[PDB]
This record gives C-alpha cells, sequence and structure tokens, in this order.
C-alpha cells in the first residue's frame, strides 16, 4: 500500500512502497591506528585511560582533517575552520565495534561527551556530528574500529529541520516528538534508559532510532550507567542487523542539540541515535527532490528485528 | 588548501569546500511494445514508427489508482519512463539535438496533462544511466515522477530564493554570469558550475530569460537546450571518463502562487556520480565537495570532442 510519511524529527517528506524478509546486504592485519604505532598517527586529543600506555580507546586528531582547526580566528562564503578528530574505539585491529563488550563502547560514548564539552568552549563550534562509518561503500577508509566528530560553524539542515519540526508539534499537541516515541514508532528492544524503533517515516530501510526514554535535548548528558546500558542496545542493535541483512556496510549518526539552542527550544530537543544499514542507493528523482522512497514500511521492520535469534 | 564553505540561495544550504584530476536486446528495443506497461502517447504521435514514448513505469513507487483517495498521505502519484530512443545501442547525448528537443517537448506535455489533476503539487523529472548513479536498465532512457505534495529540494528552494529576493530585489538565477562560473552559453543557456555546488563537477544549466517554468520550453530553446545538454554530457564523458549521471529538471510546483514568480527560475542539474556518501552527510545533511566550481569550469571550458 503506497503512502507518503512524515516525521516532525526529520520534516521530509518519505515515500513507504515496496519481502521484509528477504532484505539483505548487497554492499592489512596492522595499520597505523594499531596500539603500539601513534607515532604514526595525527596529534592526540586524549587516552583512556587518562595517560595511560595500556590505552583501551584515544580521541586522535584527523591527519587529513575535512576542516581546519587554524581559522578560528578568520571565524555566502566562510572558512574552513573546524575540529575533525577521530575517536580510537579498541586497541586491537581486528575486532568490530559490535564485538566490543557494552561497558567499553560505553566509554567511548562517554569520550564524545567529553570532547563534545571540550569543543563547546569554542564559541565558534555551533555543532559538532558524531558519526560512524563501518565499511568502504559506507564510507570506512580504516579497517580498524574507529568513528568520527566534526564540529560546524554554522546549524545544518536536518537540525533545524529537527528543531523547526519537533517545535511546530509540540506547541499544538503539548508534547516532545520523541518523548511519544514507544507511542509514535515502532518498538524493536527497550534497556533500562532507552528503546529502538522503526521510524514511522523512515528514511532508509533497516534504519534505527535508539531514543531516550527520558527527554534530554543533549548527548553530552550521558552518565556512565546510561553509558553502558545505550552501549548494550547499540550492541544488542548491531548485532541484530548484522545477522539479518548479513553484515551490512552501516554507519551511525548521533543526534543532539545545537550549542547555543534556547531555553525555548529544550522542552522538545531530544536526542538519539540513528543506525542506518546500506540496503541500496538512489536515483534522480531522490537527488532533485530531497524525498525518499523507502522500500520497506517500519511496520514489517519492527516484526523482523523483534523475531531476529540470537543464539 | 584551505577548507571554505559557501551558500546559495537555490539550494539555500552551506556546503563544505574542502580541496582535471577526477576521472572514473531489451524490452525498450522497437519492436515489444506490449511487453511495457500502458501508453500515454508517443512521437511521432499515433505513428507505429515511434522516436519515443511515454509509459507508465511497471513497477511505480506511486500507485495511479489511489488517485480518488486524499503528516501521512494516500500513495498517489502517477510514475513514467520516458524511452528516448527505439535503438539499444544509443546514448542519450549520443544523440542528434533536434531529437534530444523531441523528448524535452514531451516532458512539456505529459507535464501539462498532469497539470490538469488538481491533486499534482510537484512533478520532477529525472535521468539515470549507469549502475553506480542509480540505473537498473542499460538502454538509454529518463523518467517523470509526479507528486500530491511540495518534496523538500523545493521547499527550501522556494524559501532561498524568496529571502534573496527580499535581499537584492534580484532573481539569482537571472543573475547567474554574476554568481556562476560560466563554462558555455548557447542563445538561450549558460550551463554553469553553480557558486556553491552540492557535488564535484555538478554542472547546471540555467535558461537565460527568466522562465519561472520548464513547461514553458519551445521548440527552437528546446533544441536549443538539447545542444548545450549534449555538450556538456559529452564533456562529461570526455574528462571524467564516462561516468553514470543523474540530472535532474528543478522547475515549479503546480500551484506556484503570483508572489513566487519573480524569483523561481527552473534548471537541470547534472552530477557525474562520483563522490560517495557516509555519516556526517547522513546525519547533518550537509555535503563535502573536494573540488572547487572556479577549477571545474575551466577544466570542463577545455575539454575537446
Ligand atoms: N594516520 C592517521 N592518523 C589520524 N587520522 C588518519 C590517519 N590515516 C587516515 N586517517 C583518517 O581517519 C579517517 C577514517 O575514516 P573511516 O571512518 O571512514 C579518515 O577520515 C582519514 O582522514
Ligand atoms: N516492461 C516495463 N514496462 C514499463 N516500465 C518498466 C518495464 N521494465 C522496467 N521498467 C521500469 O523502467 C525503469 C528502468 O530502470 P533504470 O532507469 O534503472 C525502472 O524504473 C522500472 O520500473
Ligand atoms: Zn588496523
Ligand atoms: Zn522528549
Ligand atoms: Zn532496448
Ligand atoms: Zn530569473
Amino acid at each position: 500500500s503506497p503512502e507518503l510519511r512524515k516525521d516532525p524529527v526529520t520534516n521530509r517528506w518519505v515515500i513507504f512502497s515496496p519481502r521484509p524478509t528477504d532484505f539483505k546486504s548487497k554492499s592489512p592485519s596492522s595499520c597505523p591506528f594499531c596500539i603500539g604505532r601513534e607515532q604514526e598517527c595525527a596529534p592526540e586529543l586524549f587516552r583512556v585511560p587518562d595517560h595511560d600506555p595500556n590505552w583501551k580507546l584515544r580521541v586522535i586528531e584527523n591527519l587529513y582533517p575535512a576542516l581546519s582547526r587554524n581559522l578560528e580566528t578568520q571565524s555566502r562564503t566562510i572558512v574552513g575552520f573546524g575540529f575533525h578528530d577521530v575517536v580510537i574505539e579498541s586497541p586491537v585491529h581486528s575486532i568490530q565495534l559490535s564485538d566490543i563488550d557494552p561497558v567499553g563502547i560505553g566509554d567511548i560514548l562517554i569520550a564524545y561527551k567529553k570532547r563534545i564539552n571540550q569543543i563547546a568552549q569554542h564559541d565558534s563550534i555551533n555543532y559538532i556530528q558524531v558519526f560512524k562509518n563501518q565499511g568502504a561503500s559506507a564510507g570506512a577508509s580504516m579497517s580498524h574500529s574507529h568513528s568520527q566528530m566534526m564540529a560546524l560553524p554554522v546549524v545544518p539542515p536536518t537540525v533545524s529541520s529537527r528543531l523547526d519540526g519537533t517545535k511546530d508539534y509540540f506547541e499544538e499537541t503539548g508534547k516532545c516528538c520523541l518523548c511519544e516515541a514507544k507511542s509514535k514508532h515502532f518498538v524493536i528492544d527497550e534497556s533500562s534508559h532507552f528503546v529502538s524503533v522503526a521510524p514511522f517515516a523512515a528514511t532508509y530501510p533497516f534504519e534505527i532510532w535508539i531514543i531516550p526514554k527520558d527527554h534530554s535535548s543533549h548527548f553530552h548528558h550521558l552518565d556512565d550507567v546510561k553509558a553502558v546500558d545505550l552501549g548494550g542496545l547499540l550492541k544488542l542493535m548491531l548485532q541484530k542487523i548484522a545477522k539479518q541483512l548479513n553484515d551490512p556496510p552501516y554507519n551511525y549518526m548521533i543526534h543532539t542539540s545545537p550549542l547555543k539552542v534556547t531555553e525555548s527550544q529544550l522542552p522538545y530537543t531530544h536526542w538519539f541515535l540513528q543506525i542506518v544499514p546500506q540496503l541500496s542507493g538512489v536515483g534522480g528523482f531522490e537527488i532533485g527532490t530531497g524525498c525518499y522512497i523507502n522500500p520497506v514500511f517500519p511496520e514489517d521492520v519492527a516484526k523482523v528485528m523483534r523475531e531476529v535469534s540470537l543464539t
């Protein structure tokens, strides 16, 4: 049954028009990121344990940054200023994040936080995007496990689009769209402080939003318990995806608040984590319209992910 | 070199600039029609010996039956496939400009038919060739998708240009030669590199005059464009080693009110399917471009065919 849907968090029409059971992936031994080879990496910001030779993760600068941290005093057209950094996820070469315990993932998530705060000290930076790219066509240039963060001198579309949307939904309904998640999105799994769902008007097939059950406008408010919990759920979400979809290239994106949000935006600004398994590409309709075509309804995705067995 | 952000009213979004080096029978075969979804018309009109046909898409993304019905809406819309040549062995651009004229004019004929439906908000026409750019069939061809609402790209375009117009009192597209990097122009267009293009080697073909409506396309301009579109697609393949592509005609919704006409202008966007996308762009909606439009224009101004 083809229809069009819209989520006040993404604010753009997606078409739903397809079987959910047949969707599957179709997309060295050492590296400079490996422990004992830090001399081959760009400058470090910090490493957990705090300044320790037997480290768990490190937060280093990107050797080929997309934005220049040396254009700060210099800010139609603006200068390429930013902080494009890399968070090293494991000292080990070949272990994928989803195979990292949930407590270790919690710590990686705690690093993002600490860095965002370190960055939030720069009045120029207005929004950092914490995102992970695992896989060639999902953009993984390194095989070792890592995630990327970039701090921007502007507020992007989806954000002002998400902020422009959840506010319009709040003004009327009185509620923050994500607080209504279990009643407005399809439930997959739930942890102590988070719940996962196939979004009502999902962009991509098999897309996931791990959503804080409590109302929290900014990611950086991650504590140790929540960081370990969410880790377990993120670990659970990445394993059900890998089994059910045959280890597809996938990336994840943390969505949070503009650095200088308003006291008013808080009641409807609610962060979350989006997981997008790569299962297909686009054509001239999408690039041209900004509207996506999703071949699987979240009604089915939610049934599948619930039926996935992990033993 | 030094990265830089840049915006444009047409896109109304900043892109991250971060820097001639780039590069790379069927059912549609004349004699198998009954094997295609229904026909809306062909050209020559009602000619068994056709040069192009506009048919319904066998696997439509939006159902043309759900018309009666209609944060959510029914999947009503039309989806058609323009078959650009009864010869399985031809590149859209290896085609004669006059014949490209035929196809364009056909888009116009199908839009007017569609415009008769009060339920259609926008009418995007696009071209897919090459696997990586999205294509599933090799025979040369393009498509049309008619929608019940105005999509994301048009939304912003209306906002970006409107706001720009409240500024300098000028339609930015009419100012193409003072805002974009000109590579080439014919008696009616200026294919251009856009000041703040989203994709590397992106090319915009811009009607010189202010035609807030693609469907205002006439015969001489129709073939006037064909020659320039052809020239850009051939220069594209030449310098970039024949990369798949998806060009997109940008134009105006069927409910364009009068207050939006001075600043709404239609243009064609060529995207050699190159650059890849990962989490940054997915989470932000802000693309990164490795090559500035100043370098792309010079490179393409020197292409020899
Ligand atoms: Zn390695
Ligand atoms: Zn909330
Ligand atoms: Zn053919
Ligand atoms: Zn104009």
